[PDB]
Order: structure tokens, then C-alpha cells, then sequence
């Protein structure tokens, strides 16, 4: 048949693409092959449009299997050919070794971290039917898409997993199918060695609903009716159990060993053998294949080129919606809505940036409707809901309606980062965020860091940033924290100073396309300084305080910028005159030209950068550093800011020191260097 | 009742303590209190002597309600007085807003970041089983003792817990019992808007026994029967479903705002009104209370009598495991142990540093019975087995036995992490690792900064360290990893160049008491180095190459120490004389005198650090660093290499731009600072 000559090709390409690298892995390939096959043959999707919003969406979780992506995408004519099958895993190509976003013609995320893949399937049917919700209408379908997930044992180990399919199955996400390679085997081998609870009792737990597929190795019709009964429960996700072996057809099949290393060429010949290509030949595509693969794409195309006709007379009947989502669709947020950004002066009263965030929100969200975000169980702490909207949740709990813009992540902060990573790959311009402490943005790591490398404008509320938070503690208090995200390529980490830097922070994070945002806030109160703005604190570090004769320069952030001004004071009875710099975001700021950079930390001056966290990477702007590289303390924060000496005096002592240290020195601005 | 009377005390002194700092979390300390006064009631603990052996351990994972924990110990007459509890949460105290478990006697550990606690009750769990298993004879119980642990909604939402609760019922912990504070509150209002999976169902799922109190407000004997229940299935860890009303008592029990901001001055006084209390009265003690308590520690120190007694008995009958045991419990490793240590000359062939940790394990294991160790499902990977040892798995399973000294983690790399702080926590020598890839060690950051903040000897044998691993590609190639660490207090981070380099980081891995380490190693081989040896190395950073008349020096680390030496030839026929220090691990080396850390880093020359990873933290000791601070690649490593110009080419090119930035200028040390 020519559905067995589709799977075939699709594991001979696999296994000839981990052949001609000789690298990755070709046993989940080769198991999941009927499964793709039979998945790919239900999804409506465009080769040639892979943005189409009413795409089914595929991802594979278990990404290391990527092998058998890429065949899937180059049988059906993605961007992505043969050609580039044959260098897989090599320098620069299309064909990286775990699949990335930004290089690969139809990958929808970034996965290879186990667990991450599956929570940004949730995030993709969250976002799905979100968007769902806000637009259709009576026979007006514009969004009824599903969304597929691969997944295997490793996933289904990793915590990440666990936290955000609780969520899902909470969140009654009919429109998520996902399917576990239960295969028995890992890299430590059998799963009887790690991994023996009962899976589907666990789904089951959780409100999905399950359908078993005992042998899946060749029962693609089982596997087609497994997605058609998933499609009739409208109020659970689905998991699908595929029984299948690891490395089917391989002389090592159903072992670790073919987990993830090359096979023997005298395996890949007799592969061929028994499925009836020749062995001398690798990269076959037999025309047959193609055809029907084809014919798919063709259905797909005439269903897509409904769906625009459906769009069109959408925006004949709902003319604002339909321009709304148009506006969207075109990846333009509505014009002039940065107009809503509260703007203050130094006469207004001291606000804490948790509060100061919530009062942006409560002004953006109704402007801009591509907002929407949650908070891991810490709403009342971070802030994170406006007054007078409503929870995400399924309409039949009473507690909210698919409609609603913001999400009760529950304690799932690491689940929340991937999920956000999910919604924002789902596309139409949204534009969404995630609330937690700013300590616990940690647990999320593994998520953050896909939020970089996939250029995914995500945006986490990452409030509590400090020792300022107070009693709660050391267990509480960033001290790593900003250092870790800053030297993470593509994070923005803003640390906003007060009102004016937290719109300008919020621009920032709600115009980006390609960057995550962290914005990190505070607990206490913050005067509005003198000297701020939206404009100047968009540059990501500016002269607050203008000083032409300095003696030194103080740059800090946040908390820090208000106890800098404080600090000028008292250096000014000492006989010293000070400048102060505010650096909001180190990543906007090393974005400004060379000139504009050097504008703000001159040549010739010594200067003190103030923050209190750790000092890492403080140097790319300053000669000296006072900084905390110690754990904090629990007690009234006042009282921890003098412990550690983060006082006007003590801040003035230190940058005494330095203007000391430099007398008879030559002092070229941080921003120099030798290469 | 007097049990009546000490539930009520308890309540009262939490309440009381949160009053008086006006600040913390009264709810689940009235919900808990019944609960902890039946569990501590049945436990085997000696106030006196914190670190008996075979005490029960408690753990309260939910450690916001810590005023609860203070209470118990404060009652039973540990070191933590009264006075102590009315100044919670203020600066030095010790009873701080979340348990420390060095600066609070009865901490087992430091909770407060939600999951992290049940996670190290299963590894004091664990531990305990594997001391059991390897001490314990016939008529010898060196060790019987239980785990029993608290936690909340919160926890059982994060995913670190559903790792390790997975992990603990395939391991059949029978000693460790669990109790759920069903309470279906948490900050942000019911559970029913975001937890609504069957908990139970779950937890059966993992093979967990379940005990159900539906009445945990009031029932004592049902939570002690509980117990006793428990007690008797020896072969899985039990879930007690504690049915409480958070707050109970409070006008406002039963809802969120009770969990985390002190009670209205007129609801504690209706508190002790209605209790027998008198409501002018705080931080009251019955001396019923104290004399009832009294009596149950007097019997508990009867028990260790006779302990002590079994021990002595012991070393006479098993005179070698008696020894063993003995100096074990007095905190010292084997006289001489690291002679095991391998030691390697520059005759010797190129090694991968994963490879050399493999045979250091082979060589120390069999020296030192208190190492024990694992892999997140990594173990043919990251090379953590020992040829010829047993692996820590239930006997029933026919895996394993608990006697065994390998543990298969499972894809779960938090859990393996906080896993590792409750073996630690046990006590009795242990110095236990972990293995993962060194990008999925971030992960586990929640639970590895608690190791730092704990101060646990616990070690991350952190493989693939770099681009070095070349085709799995930028999902898998650490950038920021080193630089967060490092950024962290209290974390030893070894990046070891060569066999010489990775001896002295085990020794340092192994002597730890009171820091966590992490070994980053490479995929990849690396040569031996004319200079290395344990000695040189174990003092963080040294001179490898001398040159007295350096026009620079090249500061490296791990796989960039070999690439350094390389570039000095280079720089040699460009008529430029460089030095090289090698700085296997940052804290080590800051913690050496100062003139010992000038005789590496002097002044007077230019210095550049080299390390295919974040430049961030370097300016603590160069003046140009040539790092990564980009997302990697997938190809061959030398091909990524080369790429990025970390070749002897690229190196030189920038250390003579180094050279000429530098003419005509002072140079004086890096170490050298303002304050
Ligand atoms: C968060 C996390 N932890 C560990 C891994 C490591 N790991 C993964 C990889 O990294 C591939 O993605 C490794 O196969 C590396 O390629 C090995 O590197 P070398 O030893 O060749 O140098 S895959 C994996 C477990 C796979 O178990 P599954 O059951 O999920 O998959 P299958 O049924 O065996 O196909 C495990 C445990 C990961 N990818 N993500
Ligand atoms: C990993 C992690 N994530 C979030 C939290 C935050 N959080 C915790 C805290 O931090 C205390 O530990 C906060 O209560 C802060 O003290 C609040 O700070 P402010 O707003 O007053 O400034 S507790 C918690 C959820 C509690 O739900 P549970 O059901 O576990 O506990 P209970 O039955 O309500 O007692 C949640 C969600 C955490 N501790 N650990
Ligand atoms: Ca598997
Ligand atoms: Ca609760």
C-alpha cells in the first residue's frame, strides 16, 4: 500500500539523515513513523503558508525524534528539502539536531529540553481557543483548530509536564491530542528501572481522557479512529498511549542503544531489504509517496482558500472584529495605544512597581486585546489582573469563559514559562505575560531560556525583586537572579526606577516581536523621580542626573536609582559632585548607537554601579561595583538596607573611595574595549 | 484536655508570633496545629541532641506556616525559646519568616520555595533506607527510623513534587509518610480555580498508600491511627489527606486572606476566649502543656539511651562496620581516602573530562562507603556508574536492593536536585551526587541554590559542558549556566582542564561540609597539561605557565586551558611572551590569601580570560575577556570552534590586541578594588 511505502520512506529518510551525520537519534523515528503518518494525513496545514492561523498545529516534544519532523516537512514540501536532510546536525544548516523555530520551516517551538513541548502544546490549544472565543461567530468558524503533541517517557518524568497538564485537564482543552511513544525504553534503558507508575491512571487524574493504541507499530487505523474519538470529547484533553518498539525494524530494536546513536550500516541495509528499497541507496523518495502527500496539500490549500473567503465575509458582517483581527493577523498592535501609558511627574506620590504594573495593565488591556496572562497563584501579591475582567476557564465551571484574558496558572511557574512560550507561538500578535516573585522565576529556567533562543515575546511579572521585599527572607531574595537572566542572550531584564520606567518598561515588553521581556518590580514604595521620562527610559539606561563637572557617575537600577539621588546629596557635603545614570535594561541599552552609549558613561569620569543583587556583569558600565553577593536576611527590609549598608552614607562612602582610588589614574569610559 | 490544651497552645503562639511581627502566614499553622501535635506525639526525637541518627526526621514543606514548626520546637524545649518566637520574622533571629536550617535547631532543612521540602523528606528517606540496609543485623536496628513530612496545595502543584513523589513510589519508601493539608485554599482564592485534579488518584498512581482524615480539624486519633496505619505498609510511602479549614478558629477560616497576613487584634481575642486563653495574654505556655510534652521527651531520650547502648554493642559484635559507622557519625572521611585519587602525568593520553570523573568514581567509591550517587536518566552519558556497584532499588523489584550505592533518577533533574539536599540533610557523612548535562542542571535551580543556602555538601556531576558537544546544538550548549552559579553564594564551581584538574575537584567535591559543588566536564577529550597537579589545582586558580617577563597573561578554564596554551605559541612568533593561569573553580581561589591570589593575577600586566561561555563574573579577575555571549550551534564541535574563533589563532589575535590597548597605560590587578 502506498501508505506502508509512506512510512518506510519517512523511517529510511530518518535513519539516512542520522547516517550521513553520524550523530542523533533514530529510535523514536523509527517508531513513531505510522503515528506521524497517520497524525499528518488528519492535520489541515499549508507547506506554503506556515503562519495560516487556522492551521492545525504539530509539536514534538520528545525533540531529540527530530529526524522524523524534518522527513515529515520535507515529504509535504515545507521549505525544507532533501538536501538539507542530508545535512542534518551540520554546521548552518536548516536540519539542527534538535528543532528550533526561527531555522526550521514548520517548527512551531524550540524543543529538545524534555517537558517543554507538550507545555507549549497546552499554551497553543490555551491560546486556540482563547482566540476562538473572541472571534467566532454564528457560521463563522474563523479559529477550530486542534493542536498534536509527541511526547515520550522522558517527558512525561520531567515535573514541567506534570504541572501543566494538571492545568490543561482543568482547563477541559478538547482541542489538545497528544500521544505518548510509551516504548518501555529510555537512555538508562528499561523504564522499569525508573518510571513504573501507572501513566494513564495519572491522565486520568487530571480529567484527560484516554484512548489506547496497542499496537502501534502498524495499526494506523487505530491510531486515525484513537484521533476521531478525540475529537468527539469536546471538554478533555486527549492522551493517546502508542504501544510501539523503539527502533522498529532495527536489529537493535527495543534497546537503549537505539535510543540515540547511529545505526550499523549492515542494520540499514537489511531495513531496506524488508521494506523494499534498495540498500545501496540512501534519500529515497519514491513519486508515489509524494502524490499522496500531495494530494493532501492540495485539500489543505482549497481548505485555506475557504477559510480567507470565510475572513472576508467575516469582515463584511463583524467590520470591527474583523479589522481587529486583520490589524492582528498583520502583526500591527492598534495605533497610538501607547497613548494609555500612565505618565507621571516627580509632584506625584511614591509607588511601589508591583502597583505601578498594575495600573499599566489596567490601562493597556482594554486597549490592546492580543494582552492577555495569569499569575502563578500569586495574583493579589503581584498584581497581575485588572479590575473588571475575566479568568480564562471553561464556561461549564462558572468561574470564567474561554473568553477571558487572565489565566490562574496555579503553582506551576515552570509550566506557566512554557505555556507562555505556547501562546505566543500560537501567533496573532498576542502579546502575553506570566506573574511570579522574581526568586521564583528560577524554577521556570528551562522555559526562560526557550523564550531567548525561540525570540518569543513573552513577559514575565516578576515582582518582590530584592531584600526590599523584607520578612520573608533569604529563601525569597533574588541575589543571582538578574545576573543569570542578563547573561542569557535575547532577555530584555527590565528593572524599572518608578512610574515613568515602568510604562517605558511596559512598551518595551508589549512592542517586542522577537525578544522576552522580565520586568522586575517591587515590593515597597518608590518616589517618581526627577529627571525621568517614558521617552528617555525607552533608551534602556539614560542621565538621570546631569553632572558637568563630575567627580563620578552613579549608575543603578530600580530601588537603587532613588537611594543613588540620595546619595548625591550627601557626596555634595563632602565636596564631591555626582551624575546619576538609570540603566533599566542592559539589553536596550547596549542596543543604542556607540555615541548615545558613550553620552551616558563619558570617558574620564570613575564610575559606581549601585544594585542590590549580585555584581555580575556590573563592569560592562563601571570601574567599581557596590553590589550583594551574599544571602540576604529576614526582617523589616529598612532594616536589612541598613545591615548591608545600601544607605545614602554608605553609598556616598563607596564612591568617595572610588574618586580616591582613581586620583592620578587616566579612567576611559566601561564601554571601551580591545576587541 | 491536656491534648486539647496543646492544640490550643500551639494555635495561640503561631497566631501570637505573627501578630507580634505584623507579618507571616497564621492560616495553615491553626489548620496544621492538630496534626503536628499527633505527629511530634509519635515521633522519636531528642531536643538535646538535634543530630541523633536514628531520630525521626519532620519536614514542613509548606514553610510559610514555619510559626507552626517554631512553636513545636520552642514547646518540646529545643535550643529556641519564647523569646526567640516574639521576635519572628525580625532581623537575626533565629525564627526567621521561612525555616533555615542553619540558623534554626529541629530545621531539617530550608523550605519556604513551594516542593522542595516533600522532595528532601523522600531523600531523608532514601538515605535512611540505604544506612539501614548497609548497618543494620539481626538484632541490631542501627536504623528504623520515619520521614514524616507537611505540605500543601502549593506543593503538590509544583512540578518538583510530582517528580519525586513518582520516584519515591518506585523506590516503595515505606518510612516516609506525607501528609496533605486539604484545606482548598491557596493565595489566589479556592482550588476549584486551578487545582481540581484527583490528588488521591494521582498519588495511587504512583503506587502511594492513602490514609483519609476527613475530620483533621478535630480528630487526633484518626491522624494517629493514621500513623499507625502508615507504619504498617512497609512497602510505599503513604499520603495522608489532612481535611482541615485553613485559619480554624479565625473569624475569617476558610478563606485566602488568612493564609498570609496577620489576624485582626479583636479576632485573637475571640480566639482565646473561646479556647480557655486569656485574651490580655500573649505568647501563653501552660505548664500542663510544657509538663505533657516534657514526659514524652524524657521517654525519647530513653530511647536514645538504649541506642547509644545498641551502638556499643554493635562495635563489639561487628567491630569493622562499627568503626565505619563511628567515624561517619563524627563527620570524617576515611584517613587518606584521596590517595585513591588518580593522578595523571603529561605522558598520558587526552581524556574527556566526563571520562576522567567516570574513573574517579571507580577509584573512590570502593574508599569511601558514604558516597552515593545517581543520573536523571544520563548514566551511559555522563559516565556516574561505578563498573560492579549494585543500584539502589527495593529488593522486591529484582533491580536493586537499598543496600545499593546508584540510583536511577529518571528524567528529573529538580527533584534529583532537592533529592540530594534531603541525603545530605540525613547526616551521617553522606556525600552524594548527581549527574545531568550541565545546561539541565538549571532545571533544578530551585532546589541548587538551596543547597547553597543550606550549606549542603551535595555534587553535580554536570557533563557537556560547553559547545564541545558539538551536533545536539544550542538546546543543549550551556551560555549563562556557569555565570548564574557562580553568581550564587556559596556555590563551588569546578570546570577541571585535565585529569590532574578533575582529582582536585572531587577532593574538594568530597571534603565539602558546608558548599555545594558543580562539576562542569566535557564531552569532549582533552589533553593532559605540562603544570597540573591536585595540589596546584585544589587551591581554585594557579600559574601554569610562568613567565616572568609576560606581556600578558591568559586567564582560562576547563577545555579554553589547553586553547591558551596553544595561543601562547602562536603569540611567541608574533614576538609576544603570555603566561597562563588556569582557574578551575572561582570560589576556591577567592577564598585563598590575598598575596596568593596577586601571585597569580599580578599587578603590572594585562590579563585575559578565556572560556567559551558567558564572559560575565571574568572582570573579577582579567581586563579583556573573550567568552560566548551567543546562543551555540549544531555541528561538529571543532567546526563550532572555529566559527566563534577559539582557536590559537583567535585567542592570540585578541590577547595582542590586548597587548596594544594597553601600552602606555598603569596595569594594576584585577583583584585590586576601591572597597
Ligand atoms: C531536560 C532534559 N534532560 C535530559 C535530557 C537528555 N536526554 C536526551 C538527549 O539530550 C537528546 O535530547 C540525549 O539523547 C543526548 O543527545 C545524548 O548525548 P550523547 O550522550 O550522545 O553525547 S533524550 C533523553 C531520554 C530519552 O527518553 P525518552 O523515553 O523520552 O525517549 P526515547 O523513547 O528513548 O526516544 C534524555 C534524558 C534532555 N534532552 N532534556
Ligand atoms: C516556588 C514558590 N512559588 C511561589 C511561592 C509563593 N507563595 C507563598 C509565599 O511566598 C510564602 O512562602 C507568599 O505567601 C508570600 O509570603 C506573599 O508575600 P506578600 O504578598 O505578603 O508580599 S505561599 C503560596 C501558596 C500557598 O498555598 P498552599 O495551599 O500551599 O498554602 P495554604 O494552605 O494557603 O497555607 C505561594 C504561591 C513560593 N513560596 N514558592
Ligand atoms: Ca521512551
Ligand atoms: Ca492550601
Amino acid at each position: 500500500s502506498v501508505d506502508q511505502k509512506a512510512i518506510s520512506t519517512i523511517r529510511l529518510l530518518a535513519v539516512d539523515a542520522v547516517a550521513a551525520a553520524n550523530s542523533g537519534h533514530p529510535g523514536a523515528p523509527l517508531g513513531l513513523a505510522p503515528a506521524a503518518h497517520a497524525v499528518f494525513k488528519k492535520m489541515r496545514f499549508n507547506p506554503k503558508d506556515t503562519k495560516w492561523i487556522n492551521r492545525d498545529r504539530f509539536v514534538l516534544s520528545n525533540g531529540h525524534a527530530c529526524a522524523l519532523l524534518y522527513s515529515m516537512l520535507v515529504l509535504y514540501g515545507y521549505d525544507l528539502t532533501v538536501e538539507d536532510l542530508k545535512k542534518f546536525r551540520q554546521l548552518g544548516s536548516k536540519t539542527p539536531g534538535h528543532p528550533e523555530n526561527t531555522d526550521v520551516p514548520g517548527a512551531e517551538v524550540t524543543t529538545g529540553p524534555l517537558g517543554q513541548g507538550i507545555c507549549n502544546g497546552v499554551g497553543i490549544a490555551l491560546a486556540q481557543a482563547q482566540f476562538a472565543a473572541t472571534y467566532n461567530k454564528p457560521d463563522f468558524p474563523i479559529s477550530d483548530s486542534y493542536t498534536y503533541v509527541f511526547l515520550g517517557d522522558g517527558c512525561l518524568m520531567e515535573g514541567v509536564s506534570s504541572e501543566a497538564s494538571s492545568l490543561a485537564g482543568h482547563l477541559q482543552l478538547g482541542n489538545l491530542i497528544a500521544f505518548w511513544d510509551d516504548n518501555k525504553i529510555s537512555i538508562d534503558g528499561s523504564t522499569e528501572v525508573a518510571f513504573t507508575e501507572d501513566v494513564i491512571a495519572r491522565y486520568k487524574s487530571y480529567g484527560w481522557h484516554i484512548v489506547e493504541v496497542s499496537d502501534a507499530d502498524t495499526d494506523i487505523t487505530a491510531i486515525a479512529a484513537a484521533i476521531d474519538e478525540a475529537k468527539k470529547v469536546t471538554n478533555k484533553p486527549t492522551l493517546v498511549r502508542l504501544t510501539t518498539t523503539i527502533g522498529f525494524g532495527s536489529l537493535a530494536q527495543g534497546t537503549h542503544g537505539v535510543h540515540g546513536a547511529p545505526l550499523k550500516a549492515d542494520d540499514i541495509k537489511q531495513l531496506k531489504t524488508k521494506w523494499g528499497f534498495n540498500p545501496e541507496e540512501s534519500f529515497a523518495v519514491p513519486a508515489e509517496v509524494t502524490a499522496s502527500y500531495n494530494e493532501h496539500v492540495a485539500e489543505n490549500q482549497k481548505i485555506q482558500q475557504q477559510w480567507n473567503e470565510l475572513f472576508a465575509a467575516y469582515k463584511q458582517k463583524y467590520p470591527e472584529l474583523g479589522a481587529e483581527l486583520q490589524r492582528r493577523l498583520d502583526g500591527k498592535l492598534p495605533e497610538n495605544w501607547d497613548k494609555a501609558l500612565p505618565v507621571y511627574t516627580p509632584a506625584d506620590a511614591a509607588v511601589a512597581t508591583r502597583k505601578l504594573s498594575e495600573i499599566v495593565l489596567s490601562k493597556i488591556i482594554p486597549e490592546v486585546p492580543e494582552i492577555i496572562g495569569g499569575s502563578a497563584d500569586l495574583t493579589p501579591s503581584n498584581l497581575t489582573k485588572a479590575k473588571g475582567t475575566v479568568d480564562f476557564q471553561p464556561a461549564a465551571t462558572g468561574l470564567g469563559d474561554y473568553s477571558g484574558r487572565y489565566i490562574r496558572y496555579g503553582v506551576r511557574e515552570h509550566a506557566m514559562g512554557a505555556i507562555m512560550n505556547g501562546i505566543a507561538a500560537f501567533g496573532a500578535n498576542y502579546k502575553n505575560y506570566g506573574g511570579t516573585f522574581l526568586n521564583f522565576v528560577s524554577y521556570a529556567a528551562g522555559a526562560v531560556r526557550l523564550s531567548a533562543l525561540s525570540e518569543f515575546p513573552i513577559t514575565w511579572v516578576a515582582t518582590h525583586d530584592s531584600i526590599g521585599l523584607g520578612e520573608d527572607g533569604p529563601t525569597h531574595q533574588p541575589i543571582e537572579t538578574l545576573a543569570h537572566f542578563r547573561a542569557t542572550p535575547n532577555i530584555s531584564v527590565w528593572r524599572p526606577a518608578d512610574g515613568n520606567e515602568t510604562s517605558a518598561a511596559y512598551k518595551s515588553a508589549i512592542e517586542s516581536t522577537h525578544t522576552p521581556h522580565i520586568l522586575a518590580l517591587t515590593r515597597q514604595n518608590l518616589p517618581q523621580l526627577e529627571g525621568s521620562s517614558i521617552e528617555k527610559a525607552s533608551k534602556g539606561g539614560y542621565t538621570l542626573v546631569q553632572q558637568d563637572k563630575a567627580d563620578i557617575i552613579i549608575v543603578a537600577t530600580g530601588s537603587e536609582v532613588s537611594l543613588a539621588v540620595d546619595a548625591l546629596k550627601v557626596l555634595e557635603g563632602q565636596g564631591i559632585k555626582a551624575g546619576v545614570v538609570s540603566l533599566p535594561d542592559q539589553l536596550t541599552f547596549d542596543k543604542q548607537s556607540e555615541e548615545y552609549k558613550l553620552s551616558v558613561l563619558p570617558d574620564g569620569v570613575p564610575i559606581l554601579s549601585v544594585e542590590v543583587m549580585s555584581t555580575f556583569g556590573w563592569s560592562k558600565y563601571s570601574h567599581q561595583q557596590f553590589g550583594l553577593n551574599r544571602f540576604g536576611a529576614s526582617g523589616k527590609a529598612p532594616e536589612i538596607f541598613k545591615l548591608f549598608e545600601f544607605t545614602p552614607e554608605g553609598v556616598a562612602e563607596r564612591a568617595a573611595k572610588t574618586v580616591a582610588f582613581y586620583k592620578g589614574k587616566d579612567v576611559v569610559s566601561p564601554l571601551r574595549s580591545a576587541f
